[PDB]
């Protein structure tokens, strides 16, 4: 299943809609706002 904000993605994980796997933060961040 997809993870939510600050869910904690990985190399083989995914993030729910409106979110992106932040490899820098180490967790799913808001897509469109993150850096």
């Amino acid at each position: 299943e997809c993870r939510y904000w600050l869910g904690g993605c990985s190399a083989g994980q995914t993030c729910c809609k409106h979110l992106v796997c932040s490899r820098r933060h180490g967790w799913c961040v808001w897509d469109g706002t993150f850096s």
